[PDB]
């Protein structure tokens, strides 16, 4: 029985995803498609704009067998450990394929460039070593010792990142001997983020173009790109608590967080850096808004996203040691299952006796520090949700089974 | 050249708050009314209905010539503590006189108790002793040990807690060798705490009363219990920010706060008694309000005053080891002026260079853990008003002038 793996954040779930399984399993030759999902905040440290049960419900009906979580400890990163440990976690479950997307469909690009840094590494750290002591910035000496090697016409944008994120897939499995194959195909159209809706066609747009028109109140305007499963569940969860989840929601909780906080316990929060605490606390005060906050935060050394990925951290106030010791972790510490097929359940059932670590299904079997985190998250991922809508959602985290969908036509079975 | 003390939780300042003032000046021939007021969360642990810079104003034009903050440390206490560090304030500020209210208007019986117990203080814990290793609980042998001496038909019952809080005020003044005269009258109608509105003639209901006919979204129904003053302040107040603050309306960052948090962080934290954090993350996660989340709370150890003073210190982050740091002291940290009239103005001063202590109006004048904890509170304060009215708020603590008043009729110079 033969499965291909998918790093995913379904937000939210639509026809491009939806194509994504389908080109995935059939470009592999596999019938089982196995996606490692971040599960309430995701790898660019935003909310997901719906809960990640419900974005599981979606991605059971469009063709992905097993949705695995991926836990905040491997989620909320910059691509290289979120790479990582996803990679880590699809060959935890014996992947023999792995589906992601790219500009091209190319995959000679991704593993030739790969192993060329993998083979110059040496030099790469010696030739940023003579930079370094030029005077040069990290970043610098980095960008002047990868530009030695590397620029030449073989061209493959390392800042496109589908293909930012497919090198560090490559280079994970390649460094971690993975006996897995990497597969990818060119995506169509609606840039790689931001615009609005296409004319039609199911045209596949983003998610931010899909997730802006939510938020932006029209959830008839996505229709055409969103899956029956996901129109159907996104509106239900609209109804169910109330709410579309955007970063903004939780700001005032972001607020209370650092009137909580002294500055140098904040110092200990995990991507807080070396006296930002400092234009951290003073900016928070005289901050009305999300966006003005990371305006009076932002830094040479902070992009945007990383800032968001911090506010993150200081949101769930997790510390530079909860972290360390956690990523030391060479593996995932555990197999998150939040739904399954009927293909995905025997497929499961085929390889559980070979995980070296607990498949969870219910809270109760299971306690290790990276589910702690991962729990956390969900309690503080409810906060926006009125009362007492927020406290039945927070139930959603404990009872909650594997979500078992019946690919032979549709039963939720619970 | 005198001055009276008052000791103050202005929720809000009403008719009866401005007959008690009168009648200070009246009954103790000080020519000067000065309040010490709890600002922004109070002795029952509930927040003020409104920030302390609008009862101020509510005081300062019903007679009450010195208005200065009880610091949170001394505020959100039990009687014991908040009288011993609010009498400290007045008695810095050389008030020859105390006047409180009690049921009756008779000190006599309070002067009796205070003296009485203090002779008998060796005789007390003698026999709380023999009854607590005799099996008794330590309020059982509190109770038994103190009815055998004073208890008779000389009454002063000691569950009216006026006269709780008086007899703390008559025993700090005993206690601390502070040459200040104490003096009392009674409290005509509504109840004591609770009830209604009466049927008219500025009958003086509870501020309870009027709280829960304000929470009842009436303003107008109170308005013959509610000086000029003190109506139009509150007027402004909502219309300013929104609201009015309410314990719900801080529930939902209690939530957030118990979420972050470890069970040993959790038991570091002032009045939590070793042991409850568990019970407390767990009631928080299924209580859909602060009300159910209360009656999960209760055991018999914990008054359900002592039960909402703990969620306030649970949500300042205030910590046992600090507390203690801050209660050691025997005198006042600090003087924070919130506000005063030109009579006011003429005591300060008279004895400003008297004061051992730093008189604080800017609070660039002083820096202190006890008011990084009186600022944390405030900042906690606005979290439930709407951005952004919710940062123009937190602007006050700083920039805001000591509130002037001028005596002579309706000046606020600012």
């Amino acid at each position: 029985m033969k499965a291909v793996g998918l790093v995913v954040e379904y937000n939210p779930f639509h026809n491009g995803h939806l194509y994504h399984a389908q080109t995935a399993k059939l470009q592999t030759g596999c019938d089982t498609a196995v996606a490692v999902m971040s599960g309430h905040f995701l790898q660019r440290g935003e909310p997901a704009v719906v809960s990640k049960w419900a974005r599981t419900k979606m991605a059971l009906q469009s063709g992905v067998d097993l949705v695995i979580e991926l836990p905040y400890l491997y989620a909320v990163q910059k691509a290289d450990i979120f790479a990582r440990g996803s990679v880590s976690i699809l060959n935890e479950l014996e992947c023999e394929a792995l589906f992601f997307g790219s500009e091209n469909g190319d995959i000679k690009p991704f593993l030739e460039t790969a192993q060329l840094i993998d083979e110059h590494k040496h030099i790469l750290n010696d030739r940023i070593k003579e930079e370094l002591k030029k005077g040069a910035s990290y970043p610098a000496a980095a960008a002047i010792a990868f530009s030695s090697i590397l620029h030449t016409e073989s061209a493959l944008d390392l800042s496109k990142p589908n293909n930012i994120l497919g090198y560090q897939y490559v280079t994970s499995i390649l460094t971690g001997g993975y006996p897995m194959k990497p597969y990818t195909t060119a995506r169509i159209s609606s840039d790689y983020h931001d615009a609005d809706l296409p004319e039609g066609e199911n045209h596949i747009a983003s998610a931010t173009s899909i997730r802006k028109a939510m938020i932006g109140q029209n959830l008839e305007a996505c229709l055409r790109f969103l899956p029956a499963a996901s129109a159907r569940e996104l509106a239900a969860y609209r109804k169910s608590f109330g709410l579309w989840h955007t970063p903004e929601s939780y700001f005032s909780y972001l607020k209370y967080s650092l009137s909580t906080v002294t500055a140098r316990e904040l110092q200990q929060v995990y991507e807080v850096e070396e006296g930002l605490e400092h234009r951290i606390i003073r900016s928070i005060r005289k901050s009305s808004s999300y966006q003005e906050f990371m305006e009076l935060l932002k830094t040479k050394r902070y992009t945007w996203t990383r800032l968001q990925r911090m506010n993150t951290h200081i949101l769930t106030r997790t510390k530079k040691q909860d972290m360390q010791k956690l990523l030391d972790n060479d593996k995932a510490p555990y197999i998150r299952l939040l739904g399954m097929t009927k293909k995905g359940q025997a497929y499961l059932s085929e390889k559980k006796k070979a995980l070296s670590v607990p498949l969870v299904s219910k809270l109760s079997s299971f306690s290790h520090p990276a589910l702690d985190l991962d729990v956390k998250a969900s309690r503080i991922y409810s906060l926006p949700i009125e009362e007492p809508l927020r406290t039945e959602f927070d139930l959603q985290e404990y009872g909650h089974a594997p979500i078992r969908y019946d690919e032979d036509e549709q039963h939720f079975l619970n």
